[PDB]
């Protein structure tokens, strides 16, 4: 095909030829790990030279079903031969059924399909504001949304406007008003912010992802929902990264028996095959989005819908929540046993399910040394905030793969410590 | 059977009304009722669930320029989908760089930022312009301004709403992102005056306003605008998401004025309607303001979408679709004017370039929907904008025979609505 033929013509032999090509022609807004992946299957990827690795980033939990899951790829190919795009201006025979499927699986009245996690967040903020103005009857332009320090929900200007991460906002203003930032995992701070009747919503992650896999204290989300409910404030829960079995439950919010007022999904909603995200809520909230007040060219396209229904079904059929729960407990147990004390520059091993992190003291060690040693030992990962090592494999990783990978990971932390000595 | 097929079979949705009802119950109701339930598409044609054939004259608002399910593009999709779909830009791969090079060389830019949707392309361009203005122009903090035009459309994020003049796009979605100056479209004088503000970072403009009504500006508009922007060291951001990629009879609609945009946005037919991928392209000293960590997207640049995009772009060139668009579109406008002007009094204007065409009607003298229904009776699927602007945006691959046929059907519909009057 044309990508293959064009690439051959470039005579890109070596990994360096590819790194040079990316440096010259790709906008340079990433610092990637120096690997050139050519193939993925399940928990494994291979580089252009045939070297094999375990993928411990998995799209930051977009590939929970594994790379190239055969059922999902089969669903993609079948629908792609039939119909990929109509626009929501025309009906089709896929979008409604796919939304009913989701509505039933997650227990919501209405489903809005968008393409990216950022777009889901923007949509939820629009819905929460317009509901606050039209149903709560707060004063025009006065709506406030509470978010948490170190949150991450995307890269739009409005997302940058509600970030506390310097590189995410700096020099991208002037900023969208109407946000109140409070500490994460702080019910007292939330209760205080909820005294303002102009608050429309509290927008929160059940575990902060990009912020460092910050797992809150027992009861946090349960407590937050009760506080919000008492003030008629919507709880918007971002499950784009934590959702869909990654933490050992269908939604991370299930750990607290919380049914979000507005749910966001994305990432593994498509098994990492095509971009599709969802916003779900009750009718009297979602129906504020009247005809013409919101839209998206590709949102709810039939190809993505067909893929999402298959991706969702795989999670259930393969009992991936149970896998995540069991393997992740084993992961944290092994790492704590073998690394705590032995490695003094480990600050904390934390997580839920197969969303795990190892926080290192970046004054005591170069975190990039840990990254490169992991890669030498067959493990691909990328930290967040420099020092938070992340371990987010596909949930389909087998028992034997996970044991092998765990051994390689422990061996790598020990090899970096040995080098420090 | 794949999961969507099996699930849908269980719902026992027999009629078009069964589908409309499913949509009303489970899908967020932000689009108006649809006339039709499409099941398949091939080229310029679609078929409903009952096997009735129609010509698609919306084509995803120019996302399906290559036709529904173009076999090369679907083959490219399927091939890459078996190999690798997502790595994140945290890791290298053997597709993203070559695809970016392909695009850089095709459009004449140093650097290519790949995002997923048109709105995300616009958001990203505005972030680039702002950060560039702060860092290279050295304007004061938070003072950056962007000039855009009344009736502009670039998406549905809060920042897009913040810069809209369309009531249903912004109403009750504030408070709004500051920093926008709105001027009339197709008004060089108004632009010149707005450019007296030294805090202006960019002028953001469509070569033909799309959703605003297929508003074709006067001779020289974009040429004159670029010269004014250059005089003041202001970036010209040209949104070619709807007008680009051969739709108007040239590779870029900006080519009509020999304008090379400082920042170019592409989207829509970049993927032939198969998956969401958009692009922001610019020179190195503008695009390089997006340093590592200052911008990102989970799915942006994914290898599946890159493979598709290269195939989709190659089809536009191989099938000489700009030439096709130029020739057929001139035929379309000539036949409509010769058969409808003078004979139909409630037609205000027939306008367009290439195969981006509209017929504006006087909504006080006719009901625009009667035109839309008659079109559908005659096998033409279309959706107006702003109620009274009928749009004729077929795939560029529409054959000589099919285009002659559709032209006749379209004339027949207008004349039959007048005969009913
Ligand atoms: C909780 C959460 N919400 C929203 C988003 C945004 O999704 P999109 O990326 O689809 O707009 C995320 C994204 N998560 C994520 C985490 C780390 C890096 C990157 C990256 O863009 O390189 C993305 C996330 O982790
Ligand atoms: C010129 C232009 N720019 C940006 C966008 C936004 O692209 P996304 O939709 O991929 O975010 C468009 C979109 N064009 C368009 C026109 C009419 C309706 C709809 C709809 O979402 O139903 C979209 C457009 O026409």
């Amino acid at each position: 095909t044309n990508i293959e033929a064009y690439r051959d013509g470039l005579k890109l032999k070596t990994e360096e030829d590819f790194f040079a090509c990316d440096r010259q022609y790709v906008c340079q807004n990433y610092a990637p790990v120096p690997v050139v992946i050519s193939k993925g299957k399940g928990a494994r990827v291979w580089d252009i030279n045939g070297n094999e690795y375990y993928d411990f980033l998995a799209g930051v939990s977009s590939l929970s079903q594994g790379h190239c899951h055969p059922r999902v790829i089969a669903a993609l190919c079948r629908q792609a031969e039939r119909l990929t795009l109509t626009l929501r201006a025309f009906g089709n025979d896929v979008t409604g059924p796919a939304c009913r499927f989701m509505a039933e699986m997650f227990g919501y009245d209405r489903v809005l399909l968008m393409n990216t996690g950022a777009e889901a967040g923007e949509s939820a903020l629009k819905i929460a504001r317009k509901w606050a103005y039209e149903v709560k009857e707060i004063p025009p332009d006065s709506a406030k949304v509470i978010l948490c320090n170190n949150n991450y929900w995307g890269r739009t200007i409005t997302a940058c406007s509600s970030s506390t991460t310097f590189d995410c906002y700096n020099n991208f203003g002037p900023f969208t008003p109407g946000f109140e930032l409070i500490d994460y995992d702080d019910v007292g701070a939330l209760e205080e912010a909820l005294k303002d009747p102009n608050v429309a919503a509290f927008f929160v992650e059940p575990i902060q992802g990009e912020g460092g896999v910050n797992v809150p204290k027992p009861g946090y989300l349960k407590r937050a929902h009760e506080l919000c409910r008492s003030k008629n404030v919507l709880l918007i829960v971002d499950e784009i990264q934590t959702g869909l079995c990654r933490t050992g439950r269908l939604l991370a919010a299930d750990h607290d028996e919380v049914h979000p007022d507005i749910l966001l999904l994305g990432k593994s909603l498509s098994a990492g095959v095509v971009p599709i995200s969802a916003v779900m809520g009750r009718a009297d909230v979602m129906d504020v989005l009247k005809p013409g007040t919101h839209g998206s060219t590709f949102g709810g396209n039939p190809l993505a819908c067909a893929v999402a229904v298959e991706a969702l079904t795989v999670l259930k059929d393969e009992k991936l929540a149970d896998r995540a729960e069991r393997l992740g407990a084993q992961f944290r147990d092994c790492l704590r046993r073998e690394l705590y004390g032995k490695v003094p520059w480990i600050k904390e091993i934390r997580g839920r399910g197969l969303l795990n992190a190892v926080e290192v003291d970046s004054d005591a060690i170069d975190p990039n040394d840990v990254v490169m040693k992991l890669k030498e030992n067959g493990i691909l990962s990328k930290p967040t905030r420099g020092r938070v090592m992340r371990f987010i494999p596909p949930l389909v990783i087998t028992d034997e793969e996970h044991r092998d990978a765990t051994t390689r990971i422990i061996k790598s932390f020990l090899a970096v410590e040995e080098e420090r000595k």
